[PDB]
């Protein structure tokens, strides 16, 4: 039964652009299905978005395939992505964030 | 309304190992979505498969997503992977080919 990442439901997916005020939480999510179970990793234009890239760090819950960053500031705009993978495939989605 | 690819029709792609009897026809397909188009490309054993590794060559048929090989001989055995691609992923599927 093995078989490639794919995404589970892409209502979640379908709006890409997202403005929000500063000080406001952003959730990104991205729900996956595979067997077996893919990993997500987030790159933050193009690259590895770790903890330290930001004052607030951010949550992952993997469970709900899903990237948090609250209280956003300016310096968070840019484009997120989530890469999904298992040794099936590799697969990715991308927001972008725009702080009002 | 960009997408990394997906498999459209998993049905045609559940029976994974294959037994046919010498100098019959295989045909293996792995239906696929994602925008823009991917590609597909064949492996065999786990290296690019190419026109010239059998005496008979091979068909591609893109519009239907499928491998050809006509009259299969025993060398044609072994694992035959379809790989499909776009710039938001790469995801595969391997069929088993044993020739009775």
């Amino acid at each position: 039964n093995k078989r490639a990442p794919y995404w589970t439901n892409t209502e979640k997916m379908e709006k890409r652009l997202h403005a929000v005020p500063a000080a406001n939480t952003v959730k990104f999510r991205c729900p996956a299905g595979g067997n077996p179970m893919p990993t997500m990793r987030w790159l933050k234009n193009g690259k590895e978005f770790k903890q330290e890239h930001r004052i607030g760090g951010y949550k992952v819950r993997n469970q709900h395939w899903s990237l948090i960053m609250e209280s956003v500031v300016p310096s968070d705009k840019g484009n997120y992505t989530c890469v999904v993978e298992n040794e099936y495939g590799s697969i990715n989605h991308t927001y972008h964030l725009d702080v009002v």
